[PDB]
Order: structure tokens, then C-alpha cells, then sequence
């Protein structure tokens, strides 16, 4: 099965991997709703910078020969949607 | 003399990551005094804006021998020198 799941303050580097947002927190996960299997949709939770840091979506995607780059500290909070799965191994 | 990499905006990811602070620009380069390892790190200059405190050295390794990812959102200058990259490959 393909299991949902989100972890915080831990992020894994995949392969492709681009940064999109602009504001409403919710709707960028829909950005990999298109055709996107987001092997991991992950956030960066901001504000605390310059008056309005706003969202920043994290978007990656590795699980071939390339498993993951760990980044360990200060990530934000990944996610693992669900058609990732089928695209796991391509 | 080697395969200073030195990368503007870009991120050029590879395989190895860790991040130390950006306290005092030299610190970060003293990582590589303690093992020369480090072949190329991300630095970001996000001090003179609204935070006080400093920046981030990103730490990473295998440049050119990995599967060589270009991001970007979180670059700044990806800089070193070094002459381990002669192991960059294996």
C-alpha cells in the first residue's frame, strides 16, 4: 500500500528537485496533483526572517539507484503523498 | 589546485550533505582542516537583511563523479578548492 506519511524537523534528498511557492500553504501540495507522483512533498515552515518569508514548497523525487541524501538539522516537514509508489522504482 | 567549484545562485547537489554555521566565513573552511574531505560547500550570506546571527556552510561531497543535481531556490555560492577531488570519481 502506499502510505502517507510526514515527518519534521528532517528532510532526504533526492534526485530532481525544485522549489515552488508563492502563499496558501494547503494549495501548493495540490502543485504535484497535476501529474506529479512527488515521491516527497515537503515544507519549509518560515516568517521569522524579514517580515513576510512566506511558504516555500519543497519538491524531490530520487527512489532508484539513488536512494536518499540526509539532511539532518533544521528541515521543514516532508511528506509522502501517494503516487510516488508506483513511480518508486522507475 | 584541483576542481575548485565555484557556483553562483545554482546549487550543484551530489550525494554527501551536512550544514555548519556561517559564523565567522573561515569556520566552515576550517572543516576541511579538520579532514580534508569537504570538496565544495554552500555558503549563503543571509546576515545583513534582518538576522544578526549568520548564515549556513553547506558541506557536501562528490561534485562531478555523482549524479550531479542542479537546484535552485536556497543557493548562494557554492565555493572550494581542495585536491581531494582527485577521489571525487572514487
Amino acid at each position: 500500500f502506499c502510505h502517507s506519511s510526514f515527518y519534521h524537523d528532517t528532510d532526504f534528498l533526492g534526485e530532481e528537485l525544485d522549489i515552488v511557492a508563492a502563499k496558501s500553504h494547503e494549495a501548493c501540495q495540490k502543485l504535484c496533483t497535476n501529474a506529479v507522483r512527488c515521491q516527497f512533498f515537503t515544507y519549509t515552515p518560515a516568517q521569522a526572517s524579514c517580515n513576510e518569508g512566506k511558504g516555500k514548497c519543497y519538491l524531490k523525487l530520487s527512489s532508484n539507484g539513488s536512494p536518499t541524501k540526509i539532511l539532518h538539522g533544521r528541515g521543514g516537514i516532508s511528506g509522502y503523498t501517494l503516487r510516488l509508489c508506483k513511480m518508486d522504482n522507475e
